[PDB]
């Protein structure tokens, strides 16, 4: 038993990290068969980032002018694109290491393991939402860009995040493998909306479910609710609206706990209301919402991967 | 910036893990060189555990018993010996993929990576810390038994810990490298006497650092203390006394930040008896103490691997 914040294994993607230099700028790249994808501000001074026109930029730019490195190993650049926020760099070379892939534009309440990196190598692994507002609570640093997100499906690994930048508030923003933001956001320094950070309601179940499974019980209560009632209480806190799906989604966890989920939402309202009194679930001071109901079946199930 | 329980990038381990076969018994071995590392109790019935002879156990054992299996293909096992409370099966392949590795004790206090396993095949990967009393909170099912803790050293991987068994508290028991169990534990399914579980003080102070260099820096005020009069308070709530040896190790924290240890257990001491007043550290509600300062250095600072 026990219930962990736990990332993919990340040998696969390990594999796939290079480091991509442009003038004074050193990221990551990502190196599936032969194509590098990386940030288009790679291409960018510090002024360039105030206001970049990225076609003028990149016009500037020849193959050669993006070193590509794959551990000691320099990689011979033979053709350079750009799509959406992602330059594709095509090299002359199959990345040998490339695992059964797909790219997926993942849904915001979603979940999936960041590997870090740092000049093309792999720093550390953690577990990220992607927010209802488009963004990630990460650990990034300078040389950070580029780094991916990534769930493994068995043997496939499907990549949804790439790191582009941070928001005042310290969160973090990037785009998919086709270089599309998540959110609204754009790849120039300037002032931009972040949407209110809402709380996951359905992982916030899930998660209780896991404390339940794990014999953490003692938020359990006399009460029921009804949809319509727990999120009048919910939007008042910021947590998302509660919908029949998400029922259906987190039925296993109904199902193997005896729980249903409107008895488990009669107990989040009452720790919403009353708050935690100084106890805590698995671990938890603050309700928990970075576990999906397939993440909690998953880790409380044990299924594994290639 | 951001401040997350990082785990070690897992590839280099998920190249040694297979899967160990005894009767009805399927757990995990560590394949390294031309050895297979396993908890000895592969070889137990579930009666055996209840007061096992292991010296017992084994006589009845023979080489052909010990089913190992690395990924599809079936490694040949020609000895076998007991080393404390682990087997070491020796096999006829040395394994292709064994990195640069040594097995190291690690001391209370001290984090580690466990890549999570089930049938020989990574799970998932997370941060723990070897607590005061030698435990770990974990997350480990049925079939997790012989998954392994670990540190990367640029290049070599250092063994640290092997998963046994589970303690009624639902956190984790298990042996070093040499089979020699962490804390006062024996393999045995008997009532055993785990120590009261303290905050590694130390460790909270590195992550009150984490959070003044991420920015949160509520909880500073205008007061200071002495190594005597912190640890008069600490001891009240169960905080292992913070020695000089641990001011002289946050020395790059308080370096970085210009902010005293002394100073530092100020704010700590005014959180542990007022509390957190609702309010967050790095998005959590209670003090973080499985971030060491070497931790919380290499995350803010981001020296990466092999
Ligand atoms: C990344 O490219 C990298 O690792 N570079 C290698 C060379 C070291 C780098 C990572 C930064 C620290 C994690 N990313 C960037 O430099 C991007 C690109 C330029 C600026 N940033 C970036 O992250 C900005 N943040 C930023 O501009 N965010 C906003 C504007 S803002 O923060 O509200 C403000 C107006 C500056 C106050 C714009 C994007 C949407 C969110 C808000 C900082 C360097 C300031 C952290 C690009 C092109 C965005
Ligand atoms: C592991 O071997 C495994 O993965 N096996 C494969 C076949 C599935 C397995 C993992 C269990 C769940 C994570 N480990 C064990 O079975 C060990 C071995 C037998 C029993 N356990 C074990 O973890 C016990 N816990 C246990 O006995 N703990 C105590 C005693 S106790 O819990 O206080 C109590 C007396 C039972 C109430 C003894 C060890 C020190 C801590 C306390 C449980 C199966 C009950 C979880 C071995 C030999 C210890
Ligand atoms: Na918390």
């Amino acid at each position: 038993s026990g219930f962990r914040k736990m990332a993919f294994p990340s040998g696969k993607v390990e594999g796939c990290m290079v480091q991509v230099t442009c003038g004074t700028t050193t990221l990551n790249g990502l190196w599936l068969d032969d194509v590098v994808y990386c940030p288009r501000h790679v291409i960018c001074t510090s002024e360039d980032m105030l206001n970049p026109n990225y076609e003028d930029l990149l016009i500037r730019k020849s193959n050669h002018n993006f070193l590509v490195q794959a551990g000691n190993v320099q990689l011979r650049v033979i053709g350079h694109s750009m799509q959406n926020c992602v330059l594709k760099l095509k090299v002359d070379t199959a990345n040998p290491k490339t695992p059964k892939y797909k790219f997926v534009r993942i849904q915001p309440g979603q979940t999936f393991s960041v590997l870090a990196c740092y000049n093309g190598s792999p720093s550390g692994v953690y577990q990220c939402a992607m927010r209802p507002n488009f963004t990630i609570k990460g650990s990034f640093l300078n040389g950070s860009c580029g780094s991916v997100g990534f769930n493994i499906d068995y043997d496939c690994v499907s990549f949804c995040y790439m790191h582009h930048m941070e928001l005042p508030t310290g969160v973090h923003a990037g785009t998919d493998l086709e270089g599309n933001f998540y959110g609204p956001f754009v790849d120039r320094q300037t002032a931009q909306a972040a949407g209110t950070d809402t709380t996951i309601t359905v992982n916030v179940l899930a998660w209780l479910y896991a404390a339940v499974i794990n014999g953490d019980r003692w938020f359990l209560n006399r009460f029921t609710t009804t949809l319509n009632d727990f999120n009048l209480v919910a939007m008042k806190y910021n947590y998302e609206p509660l919908t029949q799906d998400h029922v259906d989604i987190l039925g296993p966890l109904s199902a193997q706990t005896g729980i249903a989920v409107l008895d488990m939402c009669a107990s989040l309202k009452e720790l919403l209301q009353n708050g935690m009194n100084g106890r805590t679930i698995l671990g938890s001071a603050l309700l928990e919402d970075e576990f999906t109901p397939f993440d909690v079946v998953r880790q409380c199930s044990g299924v594994t991967f290639q």
